[PDB]
C-alpha cells in the first residue's frame, strides 16, 4: 500500500517498511 495522506496511517506505513509493506 502506497504512502497514505492521513497522518495516522502514514506512521504505521513507515513501520511496515513503507513501500516494502
Amino acid at each position: 500500500r502506497p504512502p497514505p495522506s492521513d497522518a495516522a496511517a502514514y506512521a504505521q506505513w513507515l513501520a511496515d517498511x513503507g513501500w516494502a509493506s
